[PDB]
């Protein structure tokens, strides 16, 4: 029976999703980092559970082909790229893998097509929103991102799936800082200033916004820091405070303020202007989103008549993307200032046919029913979780003939479709996509349809 800081030679039979190496011993299944399948190693044991244990690689044995030799370990341990040590054209087959095996084992489905994941060309350097603590590492005041399950900062400048010109705010961002005695957030202490920076630069617009996140409103001669840091950078149009004075979790607190010129950028997504607040959600990887988006329109085959429900729309991405293909988007939105926004983005871009209600799904689905519009379509892209049990049927008694259920999560996905098919509804087909490449995440676009069923 293993020890820790036993050293036994295994071959590693599996990947988890979250990419970790797997190999079998003695009763034990062992997780293993920066271990990939036909691997053989000396296993340094790091901790025995009851039925599972943790390995780190002491010596590699033998390598595999797919392993991609020149990727900086920061970027395992930091879980930034938890796929980054498999070639790409490994990382999309598992992801392919995953979603036939969770369609199989949850719902029974085995004879729909899923097809091969679509992956980034060049799968690097693509996010257009950095949100990095700011913490004293060695004395110093570092940005960077935390070690994997912990609150320690590990110090990068480069962060290889981010935007290099943000990578470079970033840096420009910590020089200033230093040179004006600005003190970093300390978790423990609940003491200093600076606790994280959030910078988002359009893909397309290249507009940058620095969000300082502080713990208190007053920030000494910030004027003279913003002066210095648009003349290395004039691309800046918003400098903005949020103040957390909370010890949470969450990046951002209540209260905004501007300090400098908009409270917001303009970037570009399927040829519409959305405007971007610092707290918005906006899809950081802006080219494969737009192809998540571009295979969701497919499927559903979108027509000219047709009524499309965006539901939960959020600052109106999808729906804003399908209103020039449709004849009438609804979108339903919990948040009313997501509502604003997205009310603002489709006057932004002239979109007519476009209109929000803040309300609940099933409700906004009731009202309008009862007001008389016939959905054809709807798109949803639920969280993690998915969909209740009252949104399907409530989506379901719509007489909708199509949904795209763009998933983030393959098994709650699966989960649903077993419903949606009790109702009448036939999965069609499926597509993953590297919305998030080197990343273990699997986005997938599922094609549900009570049509020549």
């Amino acid at each position: 029976m293993l020890k820790k800081n036993d050293i036994v030679e295994v071959e590693i039979v599996d990947l988890t999703h979250e990419g970790a190496g797997v190999a079998k011993v003695d009763g034990l299944v062992f997780f293993v980092e920066n271990a990939l399948p036909s691997e053989k190693i000396l296993m340094r044991v790091l901790k025995v559970n009851k039925k599972i244990g943790f390995g780190k690689v002491e010596k590699y044995l033998v390598q595999s082909p797919h392993r991609n030799q020149d990727l900086d370990l920061a970027y395992l341990r930091s879980g930034i790229a938890d796929l980054g040590h498999l070639s790409y054209p490994e990382q999309l087959k598992f992801k392919t893998k995953q979603v036939k095996d969770s369609l199989y084992k949850i719902a029974g489905i085995a004879d729909v097509e899923v097809a091969e994941t679509l992956g980034m060309e060049h799968p690097v350097k693509y996010r257009n929103k950095a949100q990095v603590p700011v913490r004293r590492v060695n004395g110093v005041l570092e940005t960077g991102f935390f070690r994997k399950n912990s609150h320690n900062l590990m110090p990068l400048e480069d962060f290889f799936i981010q935007d290099p010109v943000i990578d470079q705010v970033v840096v420009a961002l910590r020089d200033l800082l230093r040179r004006f005695d600005l003190k970093p957030y300390d978790e423990k202490e609940q003491s200093g200033l600076i606790r994280n920076l959030v910078v988002r630069r359009g893909h397309y617009s290249g507009q940058i916004m620095v969000v300082l996140v502080t713990t208190r409103p007053k920030v000494f001669r910030v004027d003279q820091l913003i002066e210095q840091v648009i003349k290395q950078f004039p691309e800046i149009v918003s400098v903005m405070q949020n103040i957390n004075d909370q010890n949470t979790n969450a990046i951002f607190g209540k209260e905004w303020r501007t300090l400098y010129g908009q409270d917001y950028i303009t970037d570009q997504m399927l040829g519409n202007d959305f405007q971007i607040a610092g707290p918005a959600f906006y899809q950081v990887n802006t080219e494969m989103a737009e192809k998540l988006y571009q295979t969701a329109i497919d499927f559903a085959e979108l027509k000219k008549d047709d009524v499309i429900i965006d539901a939960y729309s959020g600052i109106g991405t999808i729906g804003l993307s399908v209103a020039k293909h449709v004849k009438e988007v609804y979108g339903v939105e919990l948040i009313p200032e997501a509502v604003e926004n997205s009310q603002k983005n489709a006057s932004l871009n002239k979109i007519t046919n476009a209109h929000y209600v803040c309300d609940t799904a099933e409700n906004a689905m009731k009202k309008w029913l009862k007001e008389g519009i016939q959905p054809t379509v709807i798109l949803v892209d639920p969280p993690r979780k998915g969909l209740t049990e009252s949104f399907i049927k409530a989506s379901a008694q719509t007489g909708a003939d199509r949904i795209a259920y763009i998933s983030c999560n393959v098994a709650t996905m699966a989960r649903d479709i077993k419903l949606y098919q009790e109702l009448g509804y036939e999965l069609k087909k499926v597509q993953p996509v590297d919305l998030f490449p080197q990343t273990h995440h699997v986005e997938t676009v599922a094609l549900l349809s009570k049509l020549d069923v």
